[PDB]
C-alpha cells in the first residue's frame, strides 16, 4: 500500500495518544508537574482537591 492512500502506521501510531491522556489525566503527572515546577500552591492547590 502507499502512505499516501491512507498512511502506513496512523493508527497505530496513535495507540499511545491514549495512553498518553490517561496518564494526564492521573493524578501522578499532576505531582510530576508540581515537583518538576519548584511552585507549590500552598493553598488551594496543596493537598486534596475538594
Amino acid at each position: 500500500e502507499y502512505h499516501l492512500m491512507n498512511g502506513a502506521n496512523g493508527y497505530l501510531t496513535r495507540v499511545n495518544g491514549k495512553y498518553v491522556y490517561r496518564v494526564t489525566k492521573d493524578p501522578v503527572s499532576a505531582v510530576f508537574g508540581v515537583i518538576s515546577n519548584g511552585w507549590g500552591s500552598a493553598g488551594a492547590g496543596f493537598g486534596p482537591q475538594h
